[PDB]
């Protein structure tokens, strides 16, 4: 197939094997499974990686919309209950599954930071800042040095924020250092964000004034 959605698991189920367990999908995959239980995928061709494991499945060559998988084994048990993902968009690639069964569209982080990511056209990351406020532990000061976007990600350069105890609220800039006066806001609005509890990365770009809650950009 020409696209494929890789899945990431967190935490298979306890004390089973790879050899007895199997990924059964349907929704929009390119082969819905069939004949239970051993139709499914087998969970053999799952890798192990830093988050957990994980194994591709392929989606349909058109309208990828949802899917739906459980995770069963071969004595015919639903081990996960049955479970379903919206795609955000029909490019969306990647998801991370967690030890409940929440999916991400993008790799959850450790609690109490936010993940800003920015992306621009050109790639050019050098002497951009963020300036922080609201709900972090520790504000940006001396304007206009906030914190580098010297780490490269997938979704463009970031910074890791730590958040106060109790956070509900953060508001963020990203700044041009090179500049001097306004041009030094890469545009002029202020970011908001406070959905902090589905949530440990944002992503920004260029000069758009949103903030997004995926990578994919859709609000």
């Amino acid at each position: 197939a020409s696209h494929h959605l890789r899945m990431h698991f967190k935490t298979l189920p306890a004390g089973e094997s790879l050899g007895s367990l199997g990924l059964w999908v349907w929704g929009d995959v390119d082969q819905p499974s069939k004949d239970w239980p051993n139709g499914a995928i087998t969970m053999t061709k799952a890798k192990k990686d830093d988050y957990g494991y994980y194994l591709d499945v392929p989606l349909a060559a058109k309208h990828r919309q949802q899917v739906s998988y459980l995770i069963n084994n071969k004595a015919g048990e639903n081990l996960s209950k049955d479970q379903h993902i919206s795609l955000l968009t029909p490019k969306m690639n990647e998801v991370w599954i967690d030890e409940n069964y929440h999916a991400h569209a993008y790799r959850p982080l450790k609690e109490g930071y936010l993940r800003i990511n920015y992306h621009n056209q050109s790639g050019h990351y050098d002497n951009l800042a963020v300036w922080t406020f609201k709900d972090v532990k520790t504000p940006t000061t001396d304007w206009p040095n906030g914190l580098d976007l010297s780490h490269k990600g997938h979704y463009g350069a970031y910074v890791d924020v730590p958040l106060k105890e109790g956070a509900n609220e953060i508001g963020f800039l990203i700044l041009d250092k090179s500049k001097t006066g306004d041009a030094i806001k890469v545009q002029p609005k202020d970011y908001l964000f406070k959905e902090l509890d589905n949530h440990t990365q944002v992503f920004v770009k260029d000069t758009d004034p949103k903030v997004y809650n995926n990578p994919y950009y859709i609000d």
